[PDB]
């Protein structure tokens, strides 16, 4: 066992040492390697050539800025690779292609601005992919073609401006998708057509104005949709016909004015809803919603208050409806 490193087994724990590069190990058959919280700034070719048998490799919390071609070559048995909390901004197209058994890949908290379309090719056994807290602006149509077994994808806290129109291919088994805290403007739910195993979709804290659906299709597996804190003011009358089994819908902190009876008649499988913090107009228009709320038997965590007109401001939707004879 190499200097400054304590080894519990064939696993090597070299965290918090004053390391500036990967150490040469006498023992080459190590199963794991942890180099957390060091001062590594660069990953060389075949740096891990000695550690062929490595199954997990932790390199988080380093100052890594440059990753050479073939940095991870020869690591066929590696199934977890953590590279979060570094200064990575470019990755060569061949950088992961040898990691054929990889299962968890973590690249969050890096300075990535774009990704080579073929970056993740051949990562068939990948299950979770963490790309949170990066500066990505776009995402290649062909990027996820091969993630045949991915079921968790995190693209939150980035700078995504748009969603590619024809491209979620290869994510047929994905269950949970995080797109929160980006900069999306519109949502066309037809764009998610390929994700036919999704249970949960997080879209909170974007800049979404519109909710539309261009294709008529049925998303039977979607059960939770978090749209909290957007700028939604308009919704196409069929976007929820698409989600018959939707059970949790959160639309707090938006700019919703009203909800059509056509919309609400498609939200009958809900068990939890969120409509607080909006711009509701307590006029004759709100009857569809008022009627829906009384009929409802599920949860809402925060009271849903009227915004307009001035003499209804701050009052419960139902209290205002029955108080002021707005409906029926
Ligand atoms: C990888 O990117 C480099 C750009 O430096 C390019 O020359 C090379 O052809 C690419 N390889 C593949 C397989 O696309
Ligand atoms: C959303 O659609 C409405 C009407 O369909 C339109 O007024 C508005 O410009 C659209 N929003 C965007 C961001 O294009």
């Amino acid at each position: 066992c190499p200097p400054k490193c304590r080894c519990e087994k064939l696993l090597f724990y070299c965290d918090s040492q004053g390391f500036h590069s990967v150490p040469n190990a006498l023992d080459k058959g190590s199963l794991g390697l942890s180099l957390r919280h060091n001062h590594i700034t660069e990953l060389e070719r075949d740096q891990f050539a000695s550690f062929s048998q490595l199954t997990w490799l932790h390199l988080d919390h380093n100052q890594i800025s440059t990753v050479k071609e073939d940095a991870f070559q020869g690591l066929y048995k590696l199934k977890e690779l953590i590279l979060s909390s570094n200064k990575i901004f470019y990755l060569p197209n061949t950088t992961f292609t040898q990691l054929i058994n990889l299962q968890n890949l973590d690249l969050s908290f890096n300075q990535l601005s774009s990704l080579h379309p073929e970056l993740f090719y051949g990562l068939r056994k990948l299950q979770t992919l963490h790309l949170r807290s990066n500066s990505l602006r776009t995402i290649p149509v062909r990027l996820f073609w091969d993630c045949r077994s991915l079921e968790f994808l995190d693209l939150s806290t980035n700078r995504l401006r748009s969603l590619a129109r024809n491209g979620f291919a290869g994510l047929i088994k994905l269950r949970e998708l995080h797109l929160e805290h980006n900069q999306l403007t519109k949502i066309n739910f037809a764009h998610f057509l390929r994700l036919s195993s999704l249970h949960t979709l997080f879209l909170q804290w974007n800049k979404i104005s519109n909710l539309t659906c261009g294709m008529e299709w049925t998303w039977g597996t979607l059960e939770k949709l978090d749209l909290t804190g957007n700028e939604i003011k308009a919704i196409d009358l069929t976007v929820f016909e698409t989600m018959p089994n939707l059970k949790i819908l959160l639309m707090d902190n938006n700019k919703l004015n009203s909800l059509d009876s056509k919309i609400l008649n498609s939200l009958r499988s809900l068990t939890t809803v969120g409509l607080s913090g909006n711009l509701w107009e307590c006029s004759a228009r709100i009857c569809a919603l008022a009627s829906w709320l009384g009929s409802f038997q599920g949860r809402w965590e925060h009271s849903i208050l009227c915004h307009s007109p001035d003499h209804t401001q701050g009052e419960d939707i139902l209290d205002a409806v029955h108080g002021f004879q707005l409906c029926w």
